[PDB]
């Protein structure tokens, strides 16, 4: 890995969070459609957690500077998890 590559793949994760936010605007007509979206957001959280782990392994080669990128990735995972929690609650009333 490299700093430039981790910044690029973090930017790709940011685009994915923005896409989830845009696609919340497709919801309203019915609650049953939220299950697939919740499963998709949980898969996104797993994808981000795997990226935090990869960054920690790069830190493990003697590169403390990557903590800035790990903090940002974990904040995105927290935002995604907060959105999934709200959909689950709405789907079940
Ligand atoms: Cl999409
Ligand atoms: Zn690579
Ligand atoms: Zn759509």
């Amino acid at each position: 890995g490299s700093w430039a590559e981790f910044k690029q793949r973090l930017a790709a994760i940011k685009t994915r969070l923005a896409a989830i936010k845009t696609r919340l605007q497709a919801l309203g007509g019915s609650e049953a459609e939220l299950a697939a979206f919740e499963k998709e957001i949980a898969a996104f959280e797993s994808e981000i957690a795997a990226f935090e782990s990869e960054l920690q392994a790069y830190k493990g080669k003697g590169n403390p500077e990557v903590e800035a990128l790990r903090k940002e990735a974990a904040a995105i995972r927290d935002e995604a998890a907060a959105i999934r929690d709200e959909l689950q609650a709405y789907r079940h009333n």
